[PDB]
Parts: structure tokens; C-alpha cells; sequence
């Protein structure tokens, strides 16, 4: 079903990553956030629902969901209530880049263009068929 | 075209905004950003090209795309080379948040979800037509 996403964080080299999965394509979003806070969660979702229809959200932690301002986010937005094979291709690409957020963007763009139809056409096609 | 965006910087209360601009759709993107500068722009085209099929991106401002590290993204992800109605939006839900980066957000969501289909439906129809 087209409006479900996951949303769980990962640790690496001492940071946070935000990864949210579109769960019946596989397409991945993710980003490498300061603390792993209540707030970072709700300015996270709040892209994330502009750009696509997001509907529900399911997490492998459900004390994430718990904070005010997640829940007013969620309220606005209209919504209701990975980590390793990503960490493998962050591995891949790691030593082309300084920064682990270039990193991890270089990784979802391959996780999200790789055929193996790729996740990224898959959550396109998906969405446009709901229309 | 589908794979044609435009990318500006606009300015408000002293911070820097990237805009992209799906133009086939008029579907938006955002990002507050501390500083108008090359990596910054690098970064936002490395994130942008994981989630949308890019190919060629257009400015208003040339010299944008002048820094070695833009090029370099726009190698590495295989790419080649509204400010007024979201500042309107921006306006119009300036008030409910504290942070200009959470009342951009709140804007590009209002503007895409809106239909006057909206954009966001618009460039899913058209890049799955694509496919
Ligand atoms: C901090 C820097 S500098 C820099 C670069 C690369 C080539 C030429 C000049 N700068 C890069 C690049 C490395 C990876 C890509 C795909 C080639 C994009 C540009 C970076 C990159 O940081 C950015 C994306 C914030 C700019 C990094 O973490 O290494
Ligand atoms: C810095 C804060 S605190 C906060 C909030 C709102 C209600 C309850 C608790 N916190 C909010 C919210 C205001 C707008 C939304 C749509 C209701 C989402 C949450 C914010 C918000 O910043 C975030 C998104 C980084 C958290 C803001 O800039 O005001
Ligand atoms: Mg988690
Ligand atoms: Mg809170
Ligand atoms: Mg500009
Ligand atoms: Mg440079």
C-alpha cells in the first residue's frame, strides 16, 4: 500500500542517520541528522510529506514517535502512525567522500537507481498508478 | 522535458534558500541553507538526483554552477548544465513556526499539494509516464 513509510535511525562514525523507506517500492530517503531528537524526526517528516503522499508511518522504535512536536508534525501534515544494506554501500562509496552526509547521499542514489525497474522508478510508477 | 529543473538561491531574514523547480510540473523542492556557496549547492543536487530521474539543470544565476565541487556532482550523478509565490506562502504560514527552515517546508508542502491535480501528483504522472 502506497502511502506507507518507515522511519528508523542508524548510528555510524558517531552520527545519526535518518532513513525513511517507501515500503512497497523499496525507495530509500535518508539524512544525516545532529542528535537523534523528537525534533529532527518532525522537520524530517515535514519534507518528507511535501514531496510524496505520505499517509502512514510505521518505525522499529515506537518511543520515536512520542514527542510533541512529532505528533503536532504529524497533525499538519495529514499523516497517521534497510539500515543494512545501505550501511553496505556507504561502505562501497565511504572513501569518495569527506563528509558521511555525501556519503550517504551517493548510497541512496545507488540503492535508489540500481535494477535488480529500480526502487526509484517502482515508488514513481506506484504513486502515479494511485492517482 | 521531464528531467529539466531550475535551481535558485532566494533570501529571507538574513538566511539562504535553494529552491528547485520541477518545470514540466512546477513541482518544488526547498532547502534553507546557512550560506549561498558552491558545496552547499553540491550537495543539494546530490540529494535531489537520488530522488527524481535529473538530467539537465538550469539557473538564473550562471556563476552558480562555476565551483568544481557543483561540477563534480553533476559528473558523478550524470547531470548537465516561483521564489515570489513561495515567499507568498511563506508569509502566509510565517507565523506558525518558529524556524524559517520549518515555514519553507510548510510552504513547499501548501504549494505542492495544492490544485488550481496538484504539483506533486503532476510530476509523478509525468516522470512514470516517462518510465
Ligand atoms: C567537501 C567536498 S569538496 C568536493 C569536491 C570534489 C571535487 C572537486 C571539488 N570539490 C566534494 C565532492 C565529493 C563527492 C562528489 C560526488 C564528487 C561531489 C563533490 C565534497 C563533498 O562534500 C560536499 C558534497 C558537501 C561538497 C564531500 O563530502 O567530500
Ligand atoms: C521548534 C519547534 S517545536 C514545535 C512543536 C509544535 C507543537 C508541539 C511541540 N513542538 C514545532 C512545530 C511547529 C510546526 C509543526 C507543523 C506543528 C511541526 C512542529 C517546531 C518547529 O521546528 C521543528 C519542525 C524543527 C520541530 C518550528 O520551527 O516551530
Ligand atoms: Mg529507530
Ligand atoms: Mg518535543
Ligand atoms: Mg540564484
Ligand atoms: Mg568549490
Amino acid at each position: 500500500s502506497p502511502g506507507i513509510w518507515q522511519l528508523d535511525c542508524t548510528h555510524l562514525e558517531g552520527k545519526v542517520i535518518l532513513v525513511a523507506v517507501h515500503v512497497a517500492s523499496g525507495y530509500i530517503e535518508a539524512e544525516v541528522i545532529p542528535a537523534e531528537t523528537g525534533q529532527e524526526t518532525a522537520y524530517f517528516l515535514l519534507k518528507l510529506a511535501g514531496r510524496w503522499p505520505v499517509k502512514t508511518v510505521h518505525t522499529d522504535n515506537g518511543s520515536n514517535f512520542t514527542s510533541a512536536a512529532v505528533k503536532a508534525a504529524c497533525w499538519w501534515a495529514g499523516i497517521k502512525q534497510m539500515n543494512k544494506e545501505l550501511k553496505k554501500i556507504i561502505g562501497q562509496v565511504r572513501d569518495q567522500a569527506e563528509h558521511l552526509k555525501t556519503a550517504v547521499q551517493m548510497a541512496v542514489f545507488i540503492h535508489n537507481k540500481k535494477r535488480k525497474y529500480s526502487a526509484g522508478e517502482r515508488i514513481v510508477d506506484i504513486i502515479a498508478t494511485d492517482i
